[PDB]
DNA sequence: TTTTTTTTTTTTTTTTTTTTTTTTTTTTTTTTTTTT
């Protein structure tokens, strides 16, 4: 199976309504300085729609998320 | 024969019903082969 185990229990994955699994896949960089990091949200449950509707989008710092670059 | 008159005091306990929680990685090992 997943190693990877979250903690606090297990006592809140039964009632969360809806659980996300976000991590980092890449880094933006304009030439050699990185800017941003390229992130990839995961929904592992969900009580209000289909599951496992993993979704993609880069996250610059300081400037927030980038909703441009995933609209386009 | 006539002719009623006045209350007094507490004694005793009886029985328990129910579970609720995970949490943390740890570690490298060993070379092969001259070619003209």
């Amino acid at each position: 199976g997943n190693p990877e185990t979250t903690t606090g229990g297990n006592a809140l994955k039964f009632y969360a309504s809806v659980r996300l699994d976000i991590r980092r896949t890449g880094a933006v960089k304009e030439g050699d300085e990185v800017v941003g990091s390229e992130t990839r949200v995961k929904v592992v449950k969900n009580k209000v729609s289909p599951p496992f509707r993993q979704a993609e989008f880069q996250i610059l710092y300081g400037k927030g998320i980038y909703r441009t670059g995933e609209i386009i």
